[PDB]
């Protein structure tokens, strides 16, 4: 029992973190096989970030200008290329700690763990989600760029995020491992505002199922609703529309608890309309949306 | 910017997790040097847990009855001993992945990371605190016993907790690595209720400082208070008494923000008396008490 915002064990990813320096900029790189991935803005000076032409800036850079250090030992760079907003630095040595891995591009609402790093060294691990506005609510300081987001399935690490930027509102933007940003963000020091940060409805419902499994049941009511009626309420409260696909994904949690998905929707509808009334659910005084249905099942079953 | 419930990177501890089986019970062990530490209740059957005499039960056990598996390879047990509520299994091989380490006994209010494990395999990592009633609010299922709690200082892992038990209220109890339980709990299936779970005042104030550093400032008011006046309010709300030692530990956060500790106490006093009024602080609708002043400084400075 008990329900926590749990991250994946980070060891497999710690073994991949390296430091990359170009000129006077130092950030993090991810070393998998004989390639080191890092944000392309490592080639930029402070003045370059306002309006950078990355292709032009990269012409002035050679393999020997990219300093890559793995722990206390230097890696030899034998090639470099730009793929979208990331640089791929080919080194002469395969990372002996390379886990089984995949590069995945996640959808909004999906969660992942972040290993925050500075100077190629891990500082901490936390769980977060790709918001519906394509930002992440992370905890990153200067030097954290190149820190990665990932999920693990037994022995395979699926890398889904690389940190690039902090918006003026304190929210974070980054790319997948192919260097494509999530959302409309660009790697430039320019006016980039985030859209509406709506609540991930399917995740809230999964977390309400987690609460029932753990004994917090005060919010269960005698009501039911329909997808259309629920969705009218969800629109009013800036919650994402619930689809039949979301209902289907909640099937195993509905089966485990015996609470029909639409009945849980009616409980969520009353919580939105009436508030918590000073009460808590799973130690939270607000409705938590950064646990997916898969996360709830995984945590409640003990998948290693 | 951004503030998250962040755990230490878990790799150094993942390299120490092993599976221990005695009879039909399987739980986790911690392998450091040539010793494997695990809860002594691994020797108990389901019927033994009601009123176990551990010394008597242990007489019927020999080295070959403790099966220790590190990954897929079996460790040879060449000695066994009971130290308080833990068993120390001497194996013939030093763990080649043993990090620099210490065993520490923490005080209530102190935080640590937990690497939840099943069958010697890591499932997840989360941050928690030793509650003032000596329980922890973890996320543990059957098979999680022997999972450990730890803090890391650069390269040294300080182990502070080993999971032993879940109370009937869904809260968790365990020992330090010398096998002494935190609080009055015993490793028996018996009536053990937890005391008042008071709020860790010094941690709430540290988290209010973290909020100011990250831009959440709505709760700052025009008031001040004294330690004695504040403590009258803290008693009323089941908050721990704030001492001058706590004020001193908050000094660096007071210096960074320019907000005197007693002024922050007055802000906390108004939050206790008036509530949040439907507002949030650092994405929370309640006052968070599982970040110590050291955690706030560490996260806000990027210590690796
Ligand atoms: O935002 C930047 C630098 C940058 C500026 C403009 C565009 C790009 Cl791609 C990168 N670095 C960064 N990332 N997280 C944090 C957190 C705190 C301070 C700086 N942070
Ligand atoms: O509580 C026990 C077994 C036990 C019973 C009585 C005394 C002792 Cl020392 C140990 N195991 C356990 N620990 N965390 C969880 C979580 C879910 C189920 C069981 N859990």
């Amino acid at each position: 029992s008990g329900f926590r915002k749990m991250a994946f064990p980070s060891g497999k990813v710690e073994g991949c973190m390296v430091q990359v320096t170009c000129g006077t900029t130092t950030l993090n790189g991810l070393w998998l096989d004989d390639v080191v991935y890092c944000p392309r803005h490592v080639i930029c000076t402070s003045e370059d970030m306002l309006n950078p032409n990355y292709e032009d800036l990269l012409i002035r850079k050679s393999n020997h200008n990219f300093l890559v250090q793995a722990g206390n030992v230097q890696l030899r760079v034998i090639g470099h290329s730009m793929q979208n907003c990331v640089l791929k630095l080919k080194v002469d040595t395969a990372n002996p700690k390379t886990p089984k891995y995949k590069f995945v591009r996640i959808q909004p609402g999906q969660t992942f763990s972040v290993l925050a790093c500075y100077n190629g060294s891990p500082s901490g691990v936390y769980q977060c989600a790709m918001r519906p506005n394509f930002t992440i609510k992370g905890s990153f300081l200067n030097g954290s760029c190149g820190s990665v987001g990932f999920n693990i399935d037994y022995d395979c690490v699926s890398f889904c995020y690389m940190h690039h930027m902090e918006l003026p509102t304190g929210v974070h933007a980054g790319t997948d491992l192919e260097g494509n940003f999530y959302g409309p963000f660009v790697d430039r020091q320019t006016a980039q505002a985030a859209g509406t940060d709506t609540t991930i409805t399917v995740n809230v419902l999964a977390w309400l199922y987690a609460a029932v499994i753990n004994g917090d049941r005060w919010f269960l009511n005698r009501f039911t609703t329909t997808l259309n009626d629920f969705n009218l309420v969800a629109m009013k409260y800036n919650y994402e529309p619930l689809t039949q696909d979301h209902v289907d994904i909640l099937g195993p949690l509905s089966a485990q608890t015996g609470i029909a998905v639409l009945d849980m929707c009616a409980s969520l509808k009353e919580l939105l309309q009436n508030g918590m009334n000073g009460r808590t659910i799973l130690g939270s005084a607000l409705l938590e949306d950064e646990f997916t249905p898969f996360d709830v099942v995984r945590q409640c079953s003990g998948v290693t």
